[PDB]
């Protein structure tokens, strides 16, 4: 397999479906990347794979604090440490964490790229600043411009490390808040540097779905068509569907994991909160169509009891179902685009989910 | 399969190995019964089975509080609820929880037997009082005598319920603290009532291993030889080995589960506390010989990090290993008795473990 190859197999409107080939595996797009600490909280890596995940997001910020990037490198890298042998996309650390050098809390672009190398990342994110929302045109500009300088520094750091350059991929991140002109400048700067993939940053930060979609409408076409498009931090099932309708290929969110241990279960009829008394004697599975192991074997009533009781097994089961649900959503999206019926799928999905 | 059949296949001294056949499965003896809430905290039932468990102990006291025995019955019984289709031994509720009728906190022998029926227990424990330690001869006597009256009430309650009598088994529990004469009176009273199996109660309550063993030395021979002998609440690996040397066939303890999530891992070289700094870069498995999935796939260093970080996956992995370790200990015990080399196994085990 190559270091990195993105191929688009089918299209519908702005939506695309295809594959990213990398040395550690193939990634089906549009892709949902479960987020970890633990490939995913409360799941073994084999269970994460069983749900259909092709790639996971590695939480750099946590790992760089403990056990430490250098320690993980000494122990053989994050894949070996965790027991996940497929691709890992690492975050830069820069959302969870100010000067032109970087952020003191020193995390600079060079140190971020180095930490991602030490973990053994397959897809490395450039170090940026997620501009707060709302932002004035001035602040958004200043922020975006710094991020583009940091993007160039990221590129050079990555390229100056042979083993990283030969075996990993590097994504750049577009900024510019909600302003079309800044989004364009950013896209232009990133394409001049050149990356393997392009993220849309600076969204899912308080603006709401209507505004997020409006910005996606003009921002995604600015990115190179022939490279994957990653929407950072998104999101709820309806947000994913709409983003795919606007040309996004990749997603990450802590929602399924977070919400799960919370008691929220995703279903094709919308989310349910399994702690509700209404479920205490409900023998149906979390969702009537879901193919996951949890829906094959346990009832709402059981999981209701476990979550109310604060049982670890409740978190395990809720998380496995919710990650499986997201994977099934991505599979339905891929299949519908492949078959030229994604517009209809989006309409049917929303009709029932809401 | 029969309702209940205990067969002894081999002996060595007072140690025995054999099988209990029941409608839901076969139980290899000497047996370790993992304890639940969740067949075992942090494990799916398939994982519990994978470790080698033939039977689990169902925590009646917790379940009778929530979700409630009647609710579990309405939902199809504990096996269906939990997803464990093999035998379950239910506790009476009476240790975790005073008049001749029962205990108010009303839990009486009749209500205990009824709750165990409602859960769908395979092996039902008579309702007793675990006499506190130390106890004066008077108090121990009075306590034991009440327990024997409660044993008779338990027997009658069980027998008056056709479906329970035909499909489950009933164990009586010997009391009498550390006094040989009271232990004998108790054994005599239980054998007159007649049970399918006999537990040694009133130990592992502060007396220490030397005294526990001294009491076992005279108490177990008082019980019918042809029925299984259950030592309640025991225990640490060395306690299990010594108890088997004294004729015990069955054990339960929360130690492997409890200790595990605590950071204590059992090994053939003794227990280790995986949170110790000494393990932070140790790439060996928890134990060098253990056949469990955890020791096949993850390092000490990884599990060290997970437990220090408070990760659920740390509890999952520690628990699976520790329950597997106990099952491997019971298998080694069974095999060594079957081969007439259990005395040597006990000596070799202790030499290395200590
Ligand atoms: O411009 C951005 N640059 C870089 N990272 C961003 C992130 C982090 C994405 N996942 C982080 C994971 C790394 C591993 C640990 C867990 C997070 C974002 N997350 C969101 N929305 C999240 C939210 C959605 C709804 C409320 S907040 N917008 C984001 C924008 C950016
Ligand atoms: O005479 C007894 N009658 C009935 N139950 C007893 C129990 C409970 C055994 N497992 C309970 C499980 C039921 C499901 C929930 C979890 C417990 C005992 N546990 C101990 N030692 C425990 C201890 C060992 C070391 C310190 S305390 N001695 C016991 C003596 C008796
Ligand atoms: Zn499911
Ligand atoms: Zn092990």
């Amino acid at each position: 397999r190559p270091r990195f190859s993105f191929s688009i197999a089918a299209r519908e409107g702005k939506a695309r479906t295809g594959t990213i080939e990398m040395k550690r595996g193939v990634i089906r797009t549009p892709a949902f990347m479960p987020v970890g600490t633990a490939t995913v909280k409360a799941l073994k890596p084999e269970t994460v794979r069983a749900t259909g995940a092709d790639i996971i997001l590695g939480n750099t910020y946590h790992l760089m604090l403990r056990p430490g990037a250098e320690r993980i490198a000494k122990l053989g890298g994050l894949h070996s440490f965790m027991g996940w042998d497929r691709p890992i996309l690492t975050d830069s650390g820069g959302y969870q964490v100010q000067s032109e050098e970087g952020v003191t809390f020193m995390l600079s672009p060079e140190r971020s790229i180095e930490i991602q190398h030490l973990l053994g990342s397959d897809i490395v994110m450039a170090f940026d600043e997620c501009t707060p929302y709302p932002a004035t045109p001035s602040r958004a500009a200043s922020s975006m411009e710094r991020s583009m300088r940091w993007a160039k520094r990221s590129r050079d750091a990555f390229d100056s490390r042979k083993e990283q350059a030969e075996n990993a991929a590097l994504f750049g991140i577009q900024q510019g808040s909600v302003f079309e002109n800044l989004r364009q400048q950013s896209a232009d700067a990133l394409a001049e540097i050149g990356f393997d993939g392009y993220a849309v940053g600076g969204l899912a930060v308080g603006e709401g779905q209507d505004e997020m979609f409006r910005v996606l409408d003009f921002s995604v076409p600015m990115l190179p068509d022939d490279k994957p498009h990653y929407l950072m931090g998104v999101g709820k099932p309806d947000d994913i569907v709409g983003a795919v309708e606007r040309g996004i290929d990749m997603f990450d969110c802590v929602l399924p994991t977070r919400s799960g241990r919370n008691g929220q279960a995703f279903t094709w009829d919308g989310p349910i909160n399994i702690r509700n008394a209404r479920f205490s004697e409900d023998l149906k599975p979390l969702d009537s169509e879901c193919h996951c192991a949890v829906c094959q074997k346990w009832s709402r009533a059981y999981i209701h009891h476990l979550i109310r009781a604060g049982e670890i097994l409740g978190a395990m089961l809720m998380t496995e179902h919710n990650i499986a649900f997201y994977q099934q959503l991505m599979q339905k999206i891929r299949d519908s685009i492949s078959e030229g019926r994604f517009s209809q799928f989006a309409q049917d999905f929303r009709a029932r989910y809401f």
